[PDB]
């Protein structure tokens, strides 16, 4: 509900607080189908133009449903395939003899209807598209008896516009090897998809849940190629279950932390690692180091927690106390003091060093602050662009509140002669240890 | 004008010259208007082929106008909204109550107009397709009154064709949350790009940039959904303005520079580090470390500075002298000798190290050089490709002059024994204050 | 054939055999020609619906001719342009002076033909689509003669489906500045590809091979946009040669490998590099680092030689021996102890450190096995998923046989107070001489 956020002098890092949880925990598979008619051969000896476009739009629908027969001779076996073996564990059952026949019977007088497979799984099954009623009952009659009956023209637009869906499925289970994601409205609707939601075994808050965030669902979604066999087109698509909801969630932002000395060369440098999303989840912390692995819509994140890292809740001690023995807080250090900035969620954090201008303005009054060498902070209430050096970044315009935090720079508590720069992974005791053996070899003279 | 390249030997690195620059400082924000006509019931009991057609294509509008709702419902908050705040401003303006009557009516009479909001920003907006002026002149008859009149065949294929483009639009706003980049055609056509180029408050010879390089254009451009509201679907086009304009940039290349001893094991290498594209920028230099932010097309290199970092323009002295005192060259250490190439804009880098085959060959005439042991450079005059190991370059065949610095390899002014081998983003000053600590160690001894 | 892994419990890392190779080293180009027909005025004053529909259409050709011509304009020089300078240097060809007019000939009677062109290429080309037919055929008396004739509705149909490929060209060469990849069916459709196959000068067990797997094929593939000049439209499409076949290829999966002390911070860690995929390749073993750069169907690998690295065949000994002096086997080290997984091919390596709950389960059993501190693994025969904190990971259920290579972890023959941790490229000689250096300083005392 409420965002706000806290910047750490002594640290360089701002955390922005108030975000709630939807994290992925499990998958729920479901089966679309599209009722092909296996129709081969067209004897045609009339050259009738309304026929002609019949027949083109017909061979069509063959290369269409050939295509689809040598993309599931190739089955691919491309990353871990840990993220679609739930679905891809339901195209190994429609695969066995019977089972295409057992959805092709409960979709015979509705379009959708619950199934339960050989293998346990209570899949829900769909008729999206009913192309063997339309083309043996609309179009058989012109291609058979050895001459075509004239069709009218608005059977060859009302079959431009069915068989259309079956194409566009067919060209993005080309291009991306029977797995597509996001999800499109080709793959499903959004009726469909809501329909779905509706149709889920699962809670009325998780419903309204996933209907208010339908884009989100889609690009968190797969549709699995899996069998064309007996007048049956089968894809299943896997939809997320978020089974971590409402739980406090909060973005690290770090930005390097440098001394300000005046001859250049002197000068060391301190960064926090681990920037990113952190989200409470039973009893620890799910991290989210990777930045296009979380969505945000309106205070909610939506994460994926196949992209996490388990962390005790600990890790948090980081924010209020980074010398605290708990958790060892983890740093990189270096003499690289060029300047920078960070966009955090209410703000911005800006690290200046050497000869950069570094500034924030209003737009209407001009430069509001000029940032000094260092590590600094600004809140987006009454600014609205930072430059640093030749670039000129927004500052976010939402709402919510911001705490500066103030604190000596924790890079001025180390004597620069035997600082260990140049660590990459580090933790603070890891650099106090080099820093205890740097002493004893001068402890001796 | 005239692309130039200089290959030194001694730091293993090669400077491609002779480029001038367009870098990204601004936005330009338009509004992009298509008035819609809010129908709603169509009583029908006429089951006339055409009737059918006109009221599926009429849901296919509908359900597009439902899904544009829903997804103004939800607004994203990803990445740091940085670089779409200028038009997400311009959305939380189209937001309050009167202001899409005002560009309601300035688009009365015309399809382009600018117009001045309520916060100082005079916007260029476009009808770019008017769906209420077809659906309630040509379509209302046919679905009031209680029973359907018959539209004629060329109206139903009239109408799949102008409401084809909102299908599209809010195709590619579901999939991507309101925000695509780059902006498709139907986004904005070529046609209305290039007026809307025309239209802009730049001089004359930005327009003629810009409209040369429409495709780089459109990948630097971002288009927003604001809002679908009162019979008017509004979305923010960003376009970008190239504040930098012809000034030289250059293209660093690097590769790793190791000794070549026969013991393996003995020998140490370095890299020169912060490849890529460096421009000049109001007295310092914008470097671009990323490889897909900068796109070149005929000697013009188009960046954004967002993602650039400013450097001195001493920054450069590291290609002709890289012990100079004015500017802390960077490299990187390691012992890692394995074979690789690097093609350059008029040449090929060439590493060789071990048993490695290093050659370059000329179509016709086969191996024409064959590089020993360490890093050497050839011009494309005269060779096609480049093989390394199993590998075979394609050398670029662009028109310009190549110039062998010679000079001697640094690697070998450092004494193995007290080389600081491993060490990443470091300095030339940080490896020599290594070395001479290394050196008081066998000093006192 | 027969899939087959192997875990070094020593080392925490796993190698998966019995991959079969298709490495590509060379390009097929081939030219795809649209004929158009450059029609300019139509004066028509008939307001006629089915004269008006085919203007519109008409303008729809007109606008995408004009944006291929100001696509062609602007030649793009982005990436190194080194996997593309085989078709690039085709299109040099095709901009010579009486070139186009020879494929113009070729083409006058067939749709495919051989052509050899001024520079000794022999390209296969050919016309996929006649526009210049079609549109003078039946659209010029329609649009000539001061006044318009009236097409039937079957032509205004007819030249919507066949004007749409070239629209949709255009559309997917504007966005992408002439270079797409992979190769959609509209700029090949999976007919025309397979005849291409067909066409090609090689072996009957490589048509078989890249028929099978034209999806793979897209994906390797670039179409290259040349020049529309003289009522042609011409593009480039590369194909690849793949040299190396039926080599043996392998994945080798890595985990971090630490001590499992009680007391935290007193513990060392070490994990393997160079992950990934490996084939042989004469006489030498290519390395490919990057995860995205080979597809996997059916137990054979596509890979691109571009994105590899020329190993010596030693580099397998990495695998039976670590401590090997014929290969330098690269580790990295640190005192990182979070736990996580790798999903192998035939099940799964644990990295469980810390407090962390590790776990196998089967779908219908429960847990049945718990992970203790240290490295382990699990095949997945009877095991379904595997925990790791608050993630859960599906292991690939894929027919094969595992074995546990068991032997001491190597992270224990390390003396924790002199081990060189936050090393990252290092091998496993140059940890072994910085503990030599680190053993000198405490011999002396
Ligand atoms: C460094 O030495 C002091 C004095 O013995 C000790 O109290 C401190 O805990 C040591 N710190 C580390 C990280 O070893
Ligand atoms: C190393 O020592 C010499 C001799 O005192 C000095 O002249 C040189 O500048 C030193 N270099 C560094 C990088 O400390
Ligand atoms: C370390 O020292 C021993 C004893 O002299 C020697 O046998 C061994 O090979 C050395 N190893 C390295 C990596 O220097």
């Amino acid at each position: 509900q409420n965002i706000t956020e806290e910047f750490y002098q002594s640290t360089c890092s701002a955390v922005s607080k108030g975000y709630l949880s939807a994290l992925r925990t499990g998958w729920y598979t479901s089966v679309i189908t599209i009722e092909l008619s296996n129709i081969k051969e067209n004897k045609c000896n009339g050259t009738d133009a309304k026929v002609k476009l019949i027949k083109q739009e017909l061979d069509k629908y063959k290369n269409a449903v050939t295509d689809l027969q040598l993309l599931m001779q190739s089955t691919p076996a491309t990353g871990s395939g840990s993220a679609i073996a739930s679905g891809v564990a339901v195209c190994k059952v429609l695969h066995l003899e019977g089972e295409v026949n057992k959805i092709k019977s409960a979709l015979l007088s509705t379009n959708k209807a619950v199934v339960s497979l050989s293998n346990g799984v209570s899949v829900l099954t769909s008729k999206v598209l009913d192309l063997k009623n339309y083309i043996d009952k609309q179009l058989l009659p012109i291609v058979n008896k050895q001459s075509c009956s004239i069709p009218n023209i608005e059977t060859v637009i009302e079959f431009q516009q069915k068989n259309n869906r079956l194409l566009e499925i067919t060209r993005e289970f080309s291009v991306n090897a029977g797995v597509t994601t996001p999800v499109s409205t080709y793959m499903l609707t959004n009726s469909e998809l809501l329909s779905l939601i509706n149709d889920m075994p699962i809670t009325n808050d998780q419903k309204k849940l996933m209907s208010n965030n339908v884009q989100i669902v889609r690009q968190q979604s797969y549709s699995i190629m899996c069998i064309i066999k007996e007048e049956v087109l089968a894809y299943v698509v896997q939809l997320p279950l978020y089974g971590v909801i409402d739980t406090p969630c909060w973005k690290l932002h770090t930005s390097p932390l440098c001394t300000t000395n005046t001859k250049e060369g002197s000068n060391i440098c301190l960064t926090r690692t681990d920037r990113g999303w952190y989200c409470d989840n039973a009893g620890s912390v799910s991290f989210f180091p990777q930045a296009e692995t979380c969505k945000v819509q309106s205070n909610r994140v939506f994460c994926d927690t196949m992209n996490s890292l388990t962390l005790p809740s600990e890790v948090n001690l980081c924010n209020v106390d980074i010398f605290n023995p708990k958790y060892d807080c983890k740093i990189m250090t270096s003499k690289t003091d060029v300047s920078s900035s960070v966009i955090t969620s209410l703000g911005a954090i800006v690290s200046c060093y050497g000869k950069t201008k570094c500034t924030a303005s209003n737009k209407n009054r001009g430069i509001i602050k000029t940032f000094s060498n260092g590590c600094d902070y600004v809140s987006n209430k009454g600014v609205d662009t930072v430059s640093v050096g030749n670039t000129l970044y927004y500052v976010n315009k939402q709402e919510g509140k911001s705490l500066y935090v103030k604190g000596e720079p924790i890079i001025n508590f180390y004597d620069p002669l035997v600082f260990p720069s140049l660590l990459f992974d580090a933790s603070i005791s890891q650099v106090n240890e080099k820093i205890n053996q740097s002493l004893a070899f001068i402890r001796k003279s």
